[PDB]
């Protein structure tokens, strides 16, 4: 079983608050400026203007922990440079066993609610159970940091808060490497591929890793500080972590074409080239494969041919449990 982070015992704390008729207040990570950050999100920073702390039960009538599953569409980046972490969370949702360890299902804002939630994180070689109270940073009535596409779903906001807590602040998460999130969610180890010097069986490696439930991510190198977050003509984002979420071969124009699916953790802004949501390539695939694979939705998720993926992306990471 998990070690209790800072000795905090989720069930004992929840039970005490429920018996006291009160809501949990986390003395280890309070709703104070220092929990937001120290410089860019520091006390005298314009970027913290109007940010307040509110529980979901102070925001909406029927807040939910999980709605329609804990899935990758629940991961929509906010105003914090933690794309690496959010790509890791989205990839985690594809591994059902690890997802249910990291995110204890059954926590609720209704029955048994006492303003306290918990998550499991892999930290310094061990699983640890991290509690948070459910006060979250809000500006203009909306979550400022990660949020779900479902406006009344909070498991991912609370998971990001727990990750901030073990790092001391939200700002501590701004700028990072996806491998750290992958490993902190799985206990596995990340292998890095330079796509210019990829083995000839990389596609099969990707297929098998997705099938096993490994966590995969990819990115485009920057050439200078100016390329950071630059949006290309075909609406890829440079210096930005993507989740690799699928891979399938389809019959197309008399050949077998290998496709790969990835997801921008913004939850919006997608590739516009071949195999994009509205591209003409789907006209020439099997109608069942078209129905199984293609979703016409601005959700950050899209397909590319493996050939285009190797032309446009620079790096791939595969975090295997093994
Ligand atoms: C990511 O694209 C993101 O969070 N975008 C939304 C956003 C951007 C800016 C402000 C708020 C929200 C980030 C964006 C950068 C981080 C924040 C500061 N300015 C940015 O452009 N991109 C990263 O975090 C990249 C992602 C990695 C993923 C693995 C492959 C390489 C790119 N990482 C860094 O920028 C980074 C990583 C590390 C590690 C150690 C020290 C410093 C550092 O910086
Ligand atoms: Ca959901
Ligand atoms: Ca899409």
């Amino acid at each position: 079983n998990a070690i209790k982070y800072l000795g905090q015992d989720y069930e004992q704390l929840r039970v005490r608050c429920l018996q006291s008729g009160t809501l949990f207040r986390d003395e280890a990570f309070p709703p104070v400026p220092q929990s937001l950050g120290y410089k860019d999100l520091g006390p005298n920073s314009s970027k913290t203007y109007g940010i307040k702390w509110k529980r979901p039960t102070e925001l909406l009538s029927n807040p939910q922990f999980i709605v329609d599953g804990a899935t990758r569409t629940d991961i929509c980046q906010g105003a914090l440079g933690d794309c690496w972490l959010l790509a890791a969370i989205a990839s985690l949702t594809l591994n059902d066993t690890l997802l249910h360890r990291v995110v204890p299902h059954g926590q609720s804002f209704q029955n048994g609610y006492a303003g306290i939630f918990h998550f499991q994180l892999w930290q310094f070689g061990e699983w640890v159970d991290v509690v948070v109270d459910d006060l979250l940073p809000i500006k203009d009535g909306k979550l400022v940091f990660v949020h779900s596409a479902e406006g009344n779903e909070f498991w991912s906001a609370l998971l990001e808060k727990a990750y901030a807590k073990v790092n001391g602040s939200y700002e501590a998460l701004s700028g990072g490497s996806t491998s750290e999130g992958f490993e902190d969610f799985t206990g596995g180890v990340t292998e890095w591929y330079e796509l210019r010097k990829a083995p000839s069986d990389l596609y099969q490696i990707i297929l098998k890793a997705l099938e096993r439930g490994s966590l995969l991510g990819c990115s485009i190198d920057i050439s200078s500080v100016l390329d950071m977050e630059a949006i290309t003509f075909k609406k890829l984002v440079k210096g930005h972590a993507y989740s690799v979420t699928g891979a399938k071969q389809v019959n197309y124009r008399g050949q077998v074409v290998s496709l790969i699916r990835m997801r921008n953790p913004w939850g919006e802004v997608e590739w516009t080239g071949a195999w994009s949501d509205s591209s003409s390539e789907w006209n020439n695939v099997d109608p069942y494969e078209r129905d199984q694979l293609r979703v016409k939705m601005e959700d950050g998720e899209f397909w590319m041919s493996f050939r285009d993926f190797m032309r446009e992306f620079t790096r791939l990471e595969i975090c295997n449990l093994t």
